[PDB]
């Protein structure tokens, strides 16, 4: 159920909950589709409200 | 003269006065040194103050 338009808000919803398993997954998803998700109001929004899930995506898209 | 240390400080000069070889020198520095710039305090400070300078390094990480 992760889709482009709800991957950031999912992200900063799996964070709110410690949901590690739905946080990689979200992550993963993110760096995947980033073209896509970055053009979306959930994450320009995000980048904003909680910029450590975006120093979280770049860590891990670092490392791949 | 870009250093682990001081990349994110660089970073944030080169937005702040409109450089962009300056801005792209220092993206593309911290994208390659990315495992040790994430441990400085610059680039910890740089994700509360200047998110969207963590944005733009992650949008051109995800381009390459």
């Amino acid at each position: 159920n992760l889709s482009v338009e709800n991957a950031a808000e999912i992200l900063i919803l799996a964070d709110l909950h410690s949901a590690d398993q739905l946080k990689t997954q979200a992550v993963d998803f993110i760096n995947y589709h980033a073209s896509d998700v970055l053009e979306t109001s959930g994450w320009k929004s995000m980048v904003v409200s909680h910029p450590h899930l975006v120093a979280e995506a770049y860590r891990s898209l670092a490392s791949a």
